[PDB]
């Protein structure tokens, strides 16, 4: 797992987009959004990243004003689920209307956060998921 962690890092590196790891010691910190933190009962096939959005965006600063700078990446091996969490910085009234239809999941606990959930089967091509999560 730790292998898998780094080799996404060095991907992301390839991709120039920073990065930071949730360790056992960050994740006990309660720092993290806690429904990020839900489902993760002490399982080593969860991994969650911290990524930053202008970083993922390869330089887009017209959509800083509308995302959080700071989007959370949970990879479970387990379940071989990809779901990119991310936090509205202002309270837009489109997330009351119905946004079923591209996929997208509000977190109950936090209206403002979102997430885009996929499936993968090969992490080689994890990077294409990434600009499709990108591009939702």
């Amino acid at each position: 797992n730790r292998i898998i962690n780094h080799m996404l890092i060095d991907s992301l590196n390839q991709l120039e987009i920073r990065n930071k790891i949730c360790s056992s010691e960050m994740i006990n910190e309660q720092k993290l959004p806690q429904y990020i933190i839900q489902g993760s009962n002490t399982n080593d096939n969860i991994s969650i990243i911290t990524l930053e959005l202008e970083s993922f965006l390869e330089g887009s600063k017209a959509l800083n004003s509308i995302l959080e700078s700071s989007m959370f990446l949970r990879i479970d091996y387990s379940n071989s689920q990809i779901r990119l969490y991310a936090k509205f910085k202002r309270n837009t009234m489109m997330i009351q209307c119905q946004i079923d239809k591209l996929y997208i999941h509000f977190v109950q606990e936090e209206p403002l956060a979102f997430y885009l959930e996929e499936s993968f089967t090969n992490l080689g091509i994890i990077v294409q998921y990434l600009t499709k999560f990108r591009q939702k």
